[PDB]
Formats: C-alpha cells, sequence, structure tokens
C-alpha cells in the first residue's frame, strides 16, 4: 500500500513522462534490451534489431513503447485500484507472451533508470522510493493474476 503522498510523487514524475511518451518508451526498451538481452528474445517483432540506432529508428518499436507506457500510466493513475486495467495485461502476458515476473523486474529497473536519467530534479530518493513501491505493487498484483490463470511467475 502506498500513501497518498507517495502516489502524488509517482504521478508528479509520470506527468514528465507524458511530455514525451514515445521518447521515454524508446529509452526504456533500449535500456531493457541492453541490460538484459534475453528479454529481446520475447519480442518476435523486435528481435531482429541489431544496434541501438536501429532500435531508435524503428517506428514499430516506438509505437509499442507508447502502447506500453499508456497501459502502465492508466494503471498508476488508479493508485492501486487497478484490477480492471491489470487483468487483461496479466492475461496476455501470462498466456500469450509468456513473460516471467523477473522480466517485469528488469523493465521496472529500466523505468527507474530512464526516469532518473531524464528528470533527476524531480526523481530523488523519495520519488524513487515511491515509484519503486508502485512498480512493486504492479508486479505483485500481476503475479497473483498470473497464478489465477495457471501461470507460474
Ligand atoms: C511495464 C510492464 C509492461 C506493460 C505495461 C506492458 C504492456 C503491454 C501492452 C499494452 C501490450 C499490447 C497488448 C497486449 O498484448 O497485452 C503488450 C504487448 C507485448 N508485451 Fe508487454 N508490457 C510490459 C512488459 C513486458 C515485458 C518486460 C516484455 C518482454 C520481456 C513484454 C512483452 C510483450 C510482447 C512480446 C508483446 C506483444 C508485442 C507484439 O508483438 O505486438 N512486455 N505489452
Amino acid at each position: 500500500v502506498l500513501s497518498e503522498g507517495e502516489w502524488q510523487l509517482v504521478l508528479h514524475v509520470w506527468a514528465k513522462v507524458e511530455a514525451d511518451v514515445a521518447g521515454h518508451g524508446q529509452d526504456i526498451h533500449i535500456r531493457l534490451f541492453k541490460s538484459h538481452p534475453e528479454t529481446l528474445e520475447k519480442y518476435d517483432r523486435f528481435k531482429h534489431l541489431k544496434t541501438e540506432a536501429e532500435m531508435k529508428a524503428s517506428e514499430d518499436l516506438k509505437k509499442h513503447g507508447v502502447t506500453v507506457l499508456t497501459a502502465l500510466g492508466a494503471i498508476l493513475k488508479k493508485k492501486g485500484h487497478h484490477e480492471a486495467e491489470l487483468k487483461p495485461l496479466a492475461q496476455s502476458h501470462a498466456t500469450k507472451h509468456k513473460i516471467p515476473i523477473k522480466y517485469l523486474e528488469f523493465i521496472s529497473e529500466a523505468i527507474i533508470h530512464v526516469l532518473h536519467s531524464r528528470h533527476p530534479g524531480d526523481f530523488g530518493a523519495d520519488a524513487q522510493g515511491a515509484m519503486n513501491k508502485a512498480l512493486e505493487l504492479f508486479r505483485k498484483d500481476i503475479a497473483a493474476k498470473y497464478k489465477e490463470l495457471g501461470y507460474q511467475g
């Protein structure tokens, strides 16, 4: 559970993300793929990408990042009351894409990295802590939904 103050820090920095969703999405995916190359294997439509420049130039990857961040943003804005938004995500990621919880941990780390790289003045220790809690809640709830569907994290 996050306090109201923690949710406000989360949404304050999220507003910065919303000023350039595509750009943030690209940086997050690139960071994810560079730090954890095994994750790229899960994307049949992106695994052909060989260099950082190719990744940045991919319209398809850029569009996907907007889809990803739009979904995450919709979840965060519910401040924990996110069952309706989270359920379909768990369904697809468990039963179609087969994304282990550890990979959600990897992308969470990428999100923190990119947000701190771009907005240090609005993403200090307390804001990082809040976002970490929000992403931990997201992962915890999706893991529970995974199990409900018969998929082990
Ligand atoms: C913040 C965490 C994530 C969010 C909010 C998210 C969101 C989404 C959304 C909204 C879609 C499109 C609809 C759907 O199929 O559910 C999608 C598709 C997909 N996601 Fe995720 N995702 C996340 C993390 C991951 C991770 C870490 C991976 C891989 C390691 C992954 C792999 C995929 C794949 C392979 C697709 C299908 C892409 C395509 O071929 O069109 N997702 N994701």
